[PDB]
């Protein structure tokens, strides 16, 4: 009945797609009507189209300035005969990533009732992750026996083509790769995080390995640092917030043992790994929301944080019981929404997305929650069926509050 | 007094350069006597020596079989400034790491009066990491305006030439780079993964991301799972543990809410970062050990996982007092000489190495310690100077300690 604009929706695989799909029928479609732009990601569809589907949905993207996205399987050899696949098809979440650009903010959801691993994050660390280039964009291969493996530099201006030596193999085979970055990209990068820390007045990190990589990683470190002289150092000052860069040693190291409370500016490996690490230290992988902010400041992709969940799928399939937690996926829906009612300034949309969420918080927050949550305060060990909502139940009771709130 | 042996000892700098002189001094010349073959891998003196000090120190390293190495400064663009470096020097970490290879293995060290940051580990995690190449040997460069960036290789006869597209950059300039690693290498990693995992009698993780870099670390997944299969499968059903490959996002999820007791092989880069996390969770980066073991299953290089501690060095250069940890350090010594005995089979070196290990945890069990560690009991903002001993007092308590120990045992 509500009416919600033109939403772009990438379905995906295994837990997920099951949780995908309650979701729509249960806690969407009932209250809000929408201009669906519906694209597939299911792996199977991704080999019919040739991985096409995936290009389509990010150009849909783009027009429509709103996704919501699916965890989806990334195939490797197993999946390939799994599937039976023409290829290994890449990362749609790279290739998507890669054509819109941005960073991508996480941020665990949180619960009152629910004890961290963690002892001391009281406050939010929010993830900003640069969206493009690096491990996703790489070129990597076999070196099959002894030999030499180099990088080459051509400038398109006529002058000296640059070559060094990566390596010289004189034994046996290995593996080599090449990778790059993008100063534009950098640059874009480096104002979505300073100005995510002024927005929340939270100060800013900056992790790298720059005493390694002192030219590929000393060029985030640079860029970050010129721009915040020229552009937002009073701002922070003003704010007393700060920004400063460390080494991603001791930045992990400080993160573990700080209060929280900042925002973390990662490069793109970074981000995905210590983005999971963080989610699962406050709680669990299902308590956490992850945005694609693009350049643009109009575009924006949700998602869920973690994957398709596969081990839970498998019992799904043998047919026994589950309880995965599904408030990950909901808020994809609910950030997506929120932004589109903001696009359109549509007061209503706006306040069904608060609704579904502050739902989903009080729901946890009444003593109704999946296994992994119940893990959290009891132990694992200690943790009986009395204890915890299976998949299916916990659908259906976020459902009914949802009813009731909304009415 | 002791008849100690050779060992190469590499000295380094700031804060740990301090400690490594104190351990020395206080707790390794009064009761051991030592072949040293020492190399001072000070900032100052690779800078004057161009670095040769440091492949030096790793040849050297060969030769005896046992180092013990303290943190070092790896400089970029501000140490340069600040030391009026010639250049950028590498990091003799990785250049010693890299001519030796093998596996470092970095562990926790416990005490069981100290509260953990991470409430689920009531077992030890072991970390075995890759030594040899990726990041560390990278060669990276900026890309300073448009144009093309290929990765080539030729094989040693000359007989073909393979071109990838790395980048086309048309809009402006960035970054590139490229790495790489070596089968032999890799396949010495999964033996001495599989083996740790059968010594503790725990199950083996490998993390890797193979489902984004499909070839590269792919080529990880697979050399170790064949290993496991043709070689350790039948031993590691015989007592009961596993192997599983995850992928690392998953990985270090699973650590974090686990409660400990496994061997988990890393990457490089992975290995480099996520011992930090483990040892600041377990407690204290002071609170770690870091050996690297060779494939020669003969030589080793013991070190102190943590840096250089260059914030307190700042406050002791203003005569301020500190409390740095430096446990860790001594433990170089400790596992550096407790394989010193090892080889040459010398129980009195073997006996004074342990000696000392029992000492540093029976010290701080009985409370006496230093900052950091005070905190972890405490809570940062509620310790007092009263709970700690500054770094100094700390070693010199040690110290007594020692004596002590080793009295009673000459008794
Ligand atoms: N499209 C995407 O955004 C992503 C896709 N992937 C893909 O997903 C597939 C599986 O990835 P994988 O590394 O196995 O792990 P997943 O992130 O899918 O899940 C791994 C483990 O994390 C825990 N977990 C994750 N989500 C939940 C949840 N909602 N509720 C409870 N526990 C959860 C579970 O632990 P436990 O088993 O102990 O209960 C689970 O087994 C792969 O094909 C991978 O390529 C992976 C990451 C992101
Ligand atoms: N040689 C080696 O193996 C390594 C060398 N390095 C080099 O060390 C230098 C400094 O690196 P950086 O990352 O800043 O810092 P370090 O790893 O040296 O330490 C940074 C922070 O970690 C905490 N810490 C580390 N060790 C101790 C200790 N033993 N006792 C108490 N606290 C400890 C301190 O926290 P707090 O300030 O909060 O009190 C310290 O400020 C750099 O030049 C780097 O290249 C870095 C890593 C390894
Ligand atoms: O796309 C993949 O295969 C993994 C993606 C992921 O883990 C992430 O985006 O955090
Ligand atoms: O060599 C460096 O600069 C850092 C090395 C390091 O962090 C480690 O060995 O854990
Ligand atoms: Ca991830
Ligand atoms: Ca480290
Ligand atoms: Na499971
Ligand atoms: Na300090």
């Amino acid at each position: 009945k509500i009416s919600g604009g033109s939403v772009v929706e990438m379905q995906g695989d295994e837990m997920t797609r099951i949780i995908w799909e309650l979701i729509k029928e249960k806690l969407i479609f009932p209250y809000v009507e929408l201009d669906l732009h519906s694209y597939d990601l299911g792996i199977e569809n991704r080999d019919a189209t040739n991985d096409q589907v995936t290009k389509d949905a990010a150009e849909a993207i783009k027009k429509h300035n709103v996704g919501v996205k699916c965890a989806t399987i990334t195939p490797d050899e197993k999946r390939v005969e799994e599937f039976k696949l023409k290829q290994m098809w890449k990362s749609p979440n790279g290739t998507i990533r890669n054509i819109l650009g941005g960073t991508v903010f996480r941020e665990a959801i949180i619960c009152k009732n629910i004890p961290r691993l963690v002892s001391g994050w009281v406050k939010p660390i929010i993830i900003g992750h640069h969206a493009y280039g690096d491990q996703y964009r790489a070129t990597d291969f076999v070196v099959p026996g002894p030999g030499k493996v180099e990088i080459t530099y051509t400038p398109s201006d006529g002058t000296q083509k640059v070559t060094y030596l990566v390596h010289n193999f004189e034994e046996g085979g290995g593996v080599a790769m090449g990778m790059y970055n993008q100063d534009k990209s950098i640059e874009d990068f480096a104002h979505s995080s300073f100005q995510m820390a002024l927005s929340k007045g939270w100060p800013l990190y900056l992790s790298t390995k720059n005493t390694i990589l002192k030219k590929y990683d000393g060029r985030f470190k640079d860029i970050f640092q010129e721009i915040y002289d020229k552009q937002y150092k009073s701002q922070f000052e003003a704010q007393k917030i700060w920004y400063e860069h460390r080494l991603i040693d001791d930045m992990v190291a400080q993160a573990m043992k700080s209060e929280g409370g900042f925002i973390w500016a990662c490069k793109n490996y970074d981000g995905d790994v210590q983005s999971d690490s963080v989610a699962q230290g406050y709680g669990s992988l299902g308590m956490m929301t992850s945005v694609l902010v693009c350049p643009d400041g109009k575009t924006v992709e949700a998602e869920a944080a973690h994957g398709t969940v596969t081990r839970h799928y498998r019992m799904y399939q043998k047919g026994q019981e589950t309880s995965t937690n599904p408030i990950a996926s909901i808020f994809a829906w609910t950030r997506g929404l929120a932004h589109r009612a903001k696009l359109d300034n549509n007061k209503e949309l706006a306040f069904f997305a608060n609704a579904l969420e502050e739902v989903s918080i009080e729901t946890i927050e009444a003593g109704f929650m999946t296994k992994d949550l119940a893990a959290c305060i009891k132990g694992l060990p200690n943790v009986q069926r009395s204890d915890y909502l299976n998949t299916f139940e916990f659908m259906d009771k976020l459902g009914e509050n949802l009813k009731i709130k909304l009415a």
